[PDB]
């Protein structure tokens, strides 16, 4: 078992597509003992991590919640048992609002909506190591899903600018997770079919939106020299696990791809 | 004159020492036509901008005030007079609070300052060019100010994530402007001795210490040195980009930096 | 005149459609004394050189010739005069063997192919700065042609591992070129109908790769914000004349885009 | 057992301080069966593979060679045995001359020289693929290792150059890796006391030069937010492992930093 005996902190489970659903599933199978995060729809999350290989601890925290983020040290603690730690922690969290998303003009997405989504996706990173480290054992490992930014692209619009923050964020996190033994790192994954941008990739909310990310899609697939599959979470979730494990003791601060290599080809 | 009869808005000036004041200086030298845009303390910053070679409407301009933003437009047509547009607009606005910043702890900025910095340092970007787009000829020029957030480093901290994000909105400008045959640029400037090199050391007297430490590695580094003294090689960098001379740039970041970022040591 | 005064020493025009062409004119309308330099085809590169706005002499140099780099230094003071210097050095040179290039595989290019097309393209940037550093004046610069190597593509094969080298030779050309005051800088443009690629393009030497560079340059077009014709070479020209002028006095060892901004977009 | 069943050729060994018999060592112990090829000095290589946990047929491999790159994979066959296939390859292999480097002037370094370097650093990672991926399995992985050439410094030099080839040599060895299911990417480590670069270090001594060496090297320690340890290959190992594994499956074309996460730190 790659991650045998290791305590798991895993967020961002919303339905059985989620990244997250995934990163819990290769966990376990990997012998990780986890506890959960879920968000809002605590009933539904709990029907669906029910269907996990193991049980694990299901714990509500919203990012933007003071209160949450206080306690959430304590709770897990509570989880896991007095005296353990946690290994691991990855943060599978995202939103933008629809405004700064798909066809809605770049220029017409007001603050209150693009700093909603840079606090949900980004800001929300730091305040997690902040809230967790203190419980993390040295040789411990943080991870966060990306998504490259480094170019701009149509529909993503807003997003694109959060992720471009987080990854300045998780170099920061490593900076502080380093005095405590920890490691931090993103990994930027290829396009996956979830339910956070589907309404949008299935051309409901606009179909010059659609077409783009179909477009975006299928020179993903192209482009990258082994191929890309945007229906199978598998490849990102056992590259989470990678980084949770003690295989890539030296790697901090930093981005790795998930993504078939299409960012290594232009065309 | 290498801006000779461009009409060029530039926001930023708040003391003599500002780059957005030496930008202004050297694109007069250059020949343009200013107007000029500052936050808060009009009257002081009238004082300041008549130290400038020639005469400019001063405009007020608080990023973070939506009906300046709504005016801006209608505001610079009334002092460049009604029939005439801008060929350039430069962006030299930054801010994040102390909690974001120096030897304050990353974790403990909370949310509401990071969001304030972010709003101020980056959305602004693209706020700025959604409301002077409308009045900008094609052939035209924005430029903003960065210092490359590519890696961490003490002190910057959540300043260092706002210029992150600014790097991003300013690949999205390009695509907006591109339609307006206008383009959208960042100068990733070296450190200069401007009002804001002491917000990266609110520490003690260590301060000017660390400050001259800073100034000896960055010009070891560069290869043709750095003088954070001098803001006059930023002031025309930016001045370039506002030209004709660069007219296949875009979305894209100049480096003014002596070239230190190309150099591990 | 943008570089009113300046002198500066131009290498490789072959054809009125060089990039190089276009920059010698270019310089020259903006007050410029040229120097310029051939390989191989002096007396077609005469004819040619004949058409720019003003005479200028022309020198032999084939960069891999160690005669002809040792003898540069003073062949150019006698055409400029002694006690006079140069203000800028362009280098506009490239070469890759065929066999390095388009349908044929990038495994089957023999070493000393690529080896020819690496001294050309890469290692002759430091070969012209070492010959000619001893002869400019502080203030000065020294600027290099690249096509954009951060990526893998089609058809490009092995003259993409030379220009991935020759960015590297810029930033320790930039360091020698600081002790003297001078500048060292590399443009990479985007793609520009020349003769240097003229039969791959055309799809002469393999339809494939005329197929895979089509979709390139109309991808670039499409992704670049203000738009990019292949056909006019001006841009980049400009481009060039403004790292030749006092106007970009704080940038070195690095690289400017001229490509429309398409480097900046994924779509 | 990360490797378990897994059967890898290692080629670089030359002392017990080469990051490849570091690599060979943690391969064994997470089950590999390894073949070995050495450069040379085979009976001094002989002698120092005795001092694996496990022992490994050695097969001599000069990457200069095309009659021993021809002929490898047929020797390779017979020491795994026919039928059975490999499922990594690990390239740790570096070479550039003295003049290339150090005291000596960047300027100084001819191009015999320089080409040499290239060769058997860059060039020869394409050669050993082309060589390989016809016995080599699908899901499996080739490794490289890079020293990070994205900035130039004192005394690396023309091997800065070389490296800056080797990363772009690898996008398009993905390219053709991918056609057989393959994987392909380096990994950037920090500075590891192998005894290469021994000559440089001492032509150095006392001198400017050597003062700079020291400085950057130093460096690595000071900007990893875990901190480096220069005498420590085994983090290095390991992340090797990690990419020779089936646990990084969407990665390729590119680099893996295991640095301490230096690389993402300015300061
Ligand atoms: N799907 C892709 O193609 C892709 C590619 C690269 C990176 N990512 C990133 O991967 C992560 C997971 O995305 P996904 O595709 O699995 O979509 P998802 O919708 O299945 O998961 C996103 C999660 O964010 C959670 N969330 C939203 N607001 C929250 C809050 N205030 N507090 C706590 N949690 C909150 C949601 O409840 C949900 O569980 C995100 O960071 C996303 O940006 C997705
Ligand atoms: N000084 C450096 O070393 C350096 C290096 C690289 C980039 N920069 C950037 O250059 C730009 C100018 O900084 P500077 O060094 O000249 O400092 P400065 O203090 O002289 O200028 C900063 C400007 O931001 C303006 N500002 C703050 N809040 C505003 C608001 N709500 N609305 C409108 N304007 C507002 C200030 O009033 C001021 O005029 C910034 O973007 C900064 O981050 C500075
Ligand atoms: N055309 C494009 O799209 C494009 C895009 C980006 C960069 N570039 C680069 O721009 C530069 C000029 O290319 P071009 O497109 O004008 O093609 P070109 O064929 O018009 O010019 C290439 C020059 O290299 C010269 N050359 C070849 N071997 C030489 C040697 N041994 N010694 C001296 N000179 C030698 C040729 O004689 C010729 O004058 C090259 O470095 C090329 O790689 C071209
Ligand atoms: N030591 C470091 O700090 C460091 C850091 C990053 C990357 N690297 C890279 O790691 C790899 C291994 O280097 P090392 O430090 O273990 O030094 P090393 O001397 O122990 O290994 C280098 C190997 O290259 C082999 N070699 C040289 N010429 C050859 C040829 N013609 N054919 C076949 N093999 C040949 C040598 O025989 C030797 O076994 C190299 O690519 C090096 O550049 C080293
Ligand atoms: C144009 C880009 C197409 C590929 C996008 C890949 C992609 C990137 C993503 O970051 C993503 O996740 C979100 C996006 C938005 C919100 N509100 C919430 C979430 C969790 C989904 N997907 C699918
Ligand atoms: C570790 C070295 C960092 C050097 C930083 C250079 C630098 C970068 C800056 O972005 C900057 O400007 C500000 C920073 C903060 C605020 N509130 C307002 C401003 C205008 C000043 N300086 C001087
Ligand atoms: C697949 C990429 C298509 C666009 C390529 C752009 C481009 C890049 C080039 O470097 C180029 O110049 C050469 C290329 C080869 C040789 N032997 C000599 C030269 C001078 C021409 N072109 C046109
Ligand atoms: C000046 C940079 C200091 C840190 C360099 C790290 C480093 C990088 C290396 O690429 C390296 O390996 C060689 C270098 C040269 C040759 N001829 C052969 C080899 C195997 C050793 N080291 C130690």
């Amino acid at each position: 078992g790659l991650l045998d005996g290791k305590r798991i902190l895993v967020s961002g489970i919303i339905t059985d597509s989620s990244i997250a659903f995934h990163i819990a599933r290769v966990a376990q199978e990997q012998g990780a003992q986890l506890v959960l995060t879920g968000f809002d729809r605590l009933r539904l999350i709990q029907r669906i991590t029910d269907r996990l290989p193991a049980k694990a601890p299901l714990l509500e925290l919203d990012v933007q919640n003071e209160e949450h983020l206080a306690s959430l040290a304590g709770r897990v603690t509570e989880a896991i048992g007095a005296g353990n730690k946690l290994d691991g922690v990855v943060h599978s969290i995202g939103f933008m609002p629809q405004t700064g998303m798909g066809i809605n003009p770049f220029f017409d997405a007001p603050y209150a909506d693009v700093s909603k989504g840079i606090h949900i996706s980004a800001y929300s990173y730091a305040s997690m190591a902040k809230a967790l480290l203190p419980i993390m054992n040295p040789g411990g490992s943080i991870v966060g899903m990306d998504f490259d930014p480094s170019r701009a692209m149509p529909a993503y619009n807003w997003m694109t600018v959060a992720k471009s923050a987080l990854e300045s964020v998780n170099r920061f996190v490593a900076r502080e997770a380093g005095k405590y033994g920890v490691r931090s790192n993103l990994v930027a994954a290829g396009p996956i079919r979830t339910l956070a941008m589907s309404a949008i990739v299935g051309g409901a909310l606009g179909e010059e939106a659609g077409a783009q990310i179909q477009l975006l899609e299928e020179g993903w697939d192209q482009r990258a020299p082994i191929g890309w599959n945007m229906k199978d979470a598998t490849p990102v979730a056992k590259t989470v696990c990678a980084l949770l494990s003690d295989w890539l003791p030296a790697t901090t601060g930093d981005i790795i791809y998930a993504d078939g290599g299409a960012h290594t080809q232009l065309l």
